């Protein structure tokens, strides 16, 4: 077999049988052989074992003659930003944010923070590590500590006109991940009043592993919004490359609707741009992008595909319904910080609440939410769905699984690239009844 920690998009496994300091050192050696010239940026998340894994990575890299730029405890987006900003040969973020307590991982990028994925270097690294029985060399390169966040913070603040911001009251919930450290560095330069929930970084995660999608975790942010009369709330995953929004009523806003909203926010600053979106939920994004004079570009889901498509299109912005938002000048990469700054500015300038910014769009294009299925035979289940609907002759697109457009309703059905599951999304043209009957019909077919 092969080392199971090497997945399609990153490295992820239980410590210490699937990921440990010796593997991390070997990964550093192998990474050095996979990159063009230059130093390598390293950072890590709040998990207790993360520093030691980073240090082993550094030892392997420096044994291979790579200078290391240690950016410290950070978010994943800071590894992306510093790798590109400093013109480094690549970067590694030590994190496996959503996984259980005994798990860690690594996200790897090359020049300009371009992803290293299974077919673009990661499995080459895996195979080198797998066969590497050499004794560890000693370091022949240096490590520098570079914890200055000025250029990163200035980049974040460039997405808003400070003089137009109003003193909104914002709930922020880092979930004991790392997001609060950036919020607090930004706060002196913003007029907002922050209500800080689960704010201190704690790798023991006393309030649960950060995952705002779990209803119990979602409810902590919703309660804080309602109880404090906040204008909106923001929660993050642990490495804070994903952001999650709650309007003033406490209602969680499905990520689908933020894609169109953020696209309009960016198109106001960069008119006529191309906007990359995924195939799971589309109609609202296409309409809002075109209404704002942008050009929507359909792309397979998954951060590496989004980024490569954005690059080829000079796209100003990309958005996935899975809470990932990508910005051209941010190394074409995803940020959990840029989106809430943009939303705070929209609310400030428009005088409209976040609820009003999305309400009509949610009524116009209601969606199922992503529904996941572990079935005995994914291929037979997909075929059962398609055969059932054949007599209606949907328009079919195979960008990412199967997308079927029936006119007043559509669905996307695909296999996950990170887990052995099928993922379903359905939306309709303003018809909540059709949404529910079709969702339940597909569900029954998949479970058959
Ligand atoms: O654990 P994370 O690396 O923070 O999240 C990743 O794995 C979980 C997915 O929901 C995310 O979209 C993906 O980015
Ligand atoms: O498991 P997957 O569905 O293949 O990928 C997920 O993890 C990475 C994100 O880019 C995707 O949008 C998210 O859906
Ligand atoms: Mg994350």
């Amino acid at each position: 077999m092969t080392l199971p920690a090497f997945k399609a998009y990153d490295i992820r496994g239980r410590v210490p049988d699937e990921l440990n300091e010796d593997l991390a050192r070997r990964i550093g050696v192998a990474l050095a052989a996979q990159l063009d010239q230059g130093p390598v940026v390293l950072g890590h998340d709040v998990r207790l074992a993360s520093p030691a894994l980073q240090e082993a990575l550094s030892a392997g890299l420096r044994a291979s003659g790579r200078d290391v730029i240690d950016i410290g405890l950070c978010g994943t987006e800071e590894v992306y930003f510093q790798t590109d900003y400093l013109k480094a040969a690549g970067g590694v973020m030590v994190t496996a944010s959503h996984n259980p307590m005994d798990y860690n991982g690594m996200k790897l990028v090359r020049e300009q923070a371009r992803p290293i994925s299974s077919d673009t270097g990661l499995f080459a690294i895996r195979d080198t590590v797998a066969a590497d029985t050499a004794a560890p060399g000693e370091p022949t390169a240096s490590e520098q500590s570079r914890t200055d966040k000025t250029a990163y913070l200035e980049h974040l603040l460039s997405y808003v006109d400070r003089s137009t911001l109003k003193p909104l009251k914002l709930v922020v919930n880092a979930g004991n991940g790392g997001a609060g450290l950036i919020v607090d560095l930004l706060a002196p330069h913003l007029p907002f009043e922050f209500v800080r929930v689960f704010h201190e970084p704690d790798g023991n995660f006393p309030n649960g592993i950060p995952n705002p999608l779990l209803p119990e975790n979602r409810d902590a942010t919703a309660k804080a919004v309602k109880d404090n009369g906040a204008d909106f709330g923001i929660a993050w995953d642990g490495d804070f490359d994903r952001c999650f929004f709650f309007d003033h009523t406490g209602r969680f806003i499905e990520g689908y609707y933020l894609v169109g909203l953020l696209a309009q926010a960016i198109l106001a600053k960069q008119p006529g741009g191309k906007v990359v979106h995924d195939p799971r939920l589309t109609w609202n994004t296409v309409e809002q992008v075109e209404e704002a004079g942008g050009i929507p570009v359909l792309c397979k889901s998954g951060h590496a595909f989004i980024k490569e498509k954005m690059r080829s299109e000079n796209a100003v912005y990309g958005g996935e319904m899975s809470a990932h938002h990508y910005f051209r000048e941010f190394a074409y990469a995803d940020s959990g910080m840029i989106p809430w700054l943009l939303i705070a500015e929209l609310v400030s300038q428009s005088g409209r609440s976040l609820a009003d910014l999305v309400e009509a769009r949610m009524q116009k294009f209601p969606c199922s939410g992503e529904i996941n299925f572990k079935v005995a035979d994914a291929k037979a289940s997909v075929a059962r769905v398609m055969e059932h609907y054949a007599s209606l002759s949907p328009e079919l697109d195979y960008t990412d699984g199967i997308s079927a457009d029936f006119g007043q309703w559509r669905f996307n059905l695909r296999s996950s690239n990170t887990e052995p599951l099928l993922r379903l999304n359905v939306e309709t043209r303003g018809d909540a009844a059709l949404l529910e009957t079709r969702t339940q019909e597909i569900s029954n077919l998949l479970r058959g």
